[PDB]
């Protein structure tokens, strides 16, 4: 008690030098967020021009698809698997043990390596996201000016390789509260008390965020205008949809585990065989990003469409049962490029072909399918990745429909749940203790 | 220890279904009591609009009934506390952080009853206190009951269910879900050390006790404000300055109720009936406010959406603001049953809009609105004073749904508390539950 007294009475105390270096950091993050995020635009952008260059002879323009994107992602797989291995992946994984202090933050390395193999995976139009890479570029960004500016202590450490990491996801998704949430959902260690200042990364993620808005301001990365509210005697159609997610999270998580093996077995860990094989995969996106461009890239341009309910109910299926192919080829295969942002547009799909049925069978709840795919996009995070308040957090911050709070949060709610008691796992930490095994194994 | 982390990373998020469960009854419960404790406080200002309109004539007379009604139903407040639960005076949130400590007992069986119609004196007698502090302890207290009744053992079942139940309180008094479990998590947990508060759980709670306000109160908002203008990126440093001016205005407050409740404690001495009455005076004053100045009185609600549309005169907002200061601390530092918690959302309003009002006179290029800066305030003088912005923050945004102003709202809310810890400010739940804690072995 008397101890407690005295930790009371200093309570919210952070040192002035650790929450001014929060700000340097979060400032750097922002503009590299930013610099990441026009990079693979631009290689995009790159990409389609060749292909009108080439928009008549259809054989040749498939081929110039395929080689555009077999060449920019053998690039980056090859800068991974020669400089920076533990670059490989979303970077989340590896973040997350950095603050466990049990693998290390070579920044010096995996900055550059992240940041251009990243680069031609995202640019290359793979299925992979940008929230685990700048993740992990902030944090190492955030280890940076720490080794920089000699901050001694535990807690600078921790903290700035936490503001770092936060600041990176708020300036992926123009998310700030849900990058501050993820680091004290899911992040932070989990299984005992830590140093961490959260005052200090709030400061990190608002410079990161605000640098994205001199970037990026009056562009919404989703739109999808304002959708109608939720009756409570709607409600229950939600916790069915969180229990349907509840019993996929687990299987997929086994299979992106799974197919993280069996990818391993083509190439067994040479440096040559991984990197053709990922030309083939990156080959295999580009080619997609022409015939069925809903089949491939991120997917935040599928999100809007299947909200507004404007694709028939095949087609969901089909892109579904597509994404779920062209995620695990692409984040299974150890390719630098995260898997967060593309189960965003998964459980959108999922939501939406959930929605469809709800709509024709209970015409009197005068439903909108649009609702059930704003509930079931964070429901995918909820169930594979168990961090459930920051992915409705972030559905808020991007879809601004608050009149679906409790749809979202039951969803969300059941899908841990479910995830939970079906034996699944939180793959972040599942992948996390892949590795840190694997390590004294 | 990487062969420990190992293991318990692949029993990462595995909550007892027996925790998860008696989290749904908790909130549940909670919920309605929450809603019963809000219409309870409705009624009985309801009744005494009535009686003021009996003798809406004789001025004298009403001015009188005004205060009587009040004084009344204070003292009876007052008295419950006195007599019965000592622990329910106050807010009720530093006790039940308290409890989290397992440094202050949990006594369902006195303060259920205490708090829920010793605060239904108070805050229905149209005193200046909110319904999140009394709430947020009556949901912890229920949580504890129902531990003890099942008996489930162990130190994550008593943690857990103590906190689903102030957190699904905390949204039941302000129909905002993600604003209690965020309290819960950011505020109301051990900060010192490790907990085994299951996450998961608390979710399960605050969902049920939000359904239950839902059956009880939709269609109508506690607060509407409609959609605000946008906020230009040129225009973001006017939210820098306005936290500064809340991070050193936070502490000063703070001494404020801290200090008064030492000269308020010294009219009574500790006396069940000096006290008792003391309070009816106070209480008979709000009554009195609640006719002939109601801005200046009761919980405050009322006069965000007005202040925020920019209908009051500077005046006004100086009067209201100045006033609001006055009864506060009369209400709260004389340890009446009611939080300051929601008071503090009234008080931060006014000061915003205040600002915006020499805001969009100073500036006309930047075509401001003042209700803009009303909404960054709100939960300022929170992040300045009780010190929890992202609480704060998560609580005004869902309750005014202008997320094209989260920037301002967080720069404001930063700019708060930044300056209130470099103003050597404290927490306020935290400077009093230590206050108590250490009175608690400074009689020894």
């Amino acid at each position: 008690r008397r101890q407690l007294i005295r930790q009371l009475l200093e309570r919210d105390k952070t040192p002035l030098a650790i929450l001014f270096m929060a700000a340097v950091v979060g400032t750097l993050v922002g503009l590299a967020a930013v610099a990441f995020d026009k990079g693979v635009a631009w290689l995009q952008n790159q990409r389609m021009g060749a292909l009108v260059h080439t928009a008549d002879n259809y054989p040749l323009l498939l081929t110039v698809a395929f080689l555009c994107s077999a060449v920019l992602a053998m690039f980056g797989y090859f800068l991974v698997r020669k400089y920076a291995p533990e670059a490989g992946g979303s970077g989340i994984p590896e973040i997350e043990g950095a603050l466990e202090d049990q693998r290390p933050v070579r920044w010096w390395r995996v900055l550059p390596v992240k940041f251009f193999g990243g680069l031609g995976t995202l640019g290359g139009g793979m299925v992979l996201g940008r929230a685990g890479p700048t993740v992990q570029i902030g944090g190492n960004i955030g280890r940076m000016v720490l080794d920089i500016f000699r901050l001694k202590g535990d807690e600078a450490r921790h903290t700035l390789l936490a503001t770092g990491a936060a600041a990176g996801l708020a300036a992926a998704f123009n998310a700030p509260l849900a990058g501050i949430l993820f680091i004290i959902e899911e992040m932070r260690p989990q299984f005992r008390y830590t140093l961490i200042s959260i005052k200090a990364v709030f400061i990190g993620v608002i410079m990161s965020t605000i640098m994205y808005r001199i970037f990026n301001h009056e562009v919404a990365l989703i739109d999808v205008g304002k959708l109608s509210d939720a009756p409570l005697n709607t409600l229950w159609l939600y916790l069915i949809l969180g229990i349907i997610f509840g019993i996929f999270g687990p299987i997929f998580n086994k299979w992106v585990l799974g197919m993280q093996d069996l990818l391993h077995r083509v190439h067994g860990g040479n440096i040559t065989k991984w990197v053709l094989m990922g030309g083939a995969i990156g080959g295999l996106c580009g080619l997609l990003g022409f015939v069925a461009p809903a089949t491939s890239g991120g997917g935040f341009n599928l999100i809007p469409i299947a909200t507004a309910g404007n694709f028939s109910m095949g087609m969901l299926v089909f892109i579904f049962v597509a994404r779920v192919i062209t995620t695990l080829l692409c984040f299974s295969s150890g390719a630098p490029g995260g898997i967060f942002a593309p189960m965003l547009a998964l459980g959108t799909v999922l939501g939406t072909a959930f929605g469809m049925v709800a709509v024709e069978l209970f015409p009197q709840y005068h439903l909108e399918a649009g609702t059930f795919a704003i509930a079931g996009m964070g429901a995918l995070l909820a169930a594979s990745i168990r961090a459930p308040l920051t992915g409705i957090i972030l559905v808020l911050e991007m879809t601004d429909n608050y009149q679906l709070i409790l749809p979202m949060i039951i969803t969300g709610l059941g899908a841990t749940l479910l995830a939970q008691f079906t034996g699944g796992k939180p793959l972040y930490s599942a992948i996390l203790a892949r590795t840190l095994a694997k390590q004294e194994a």
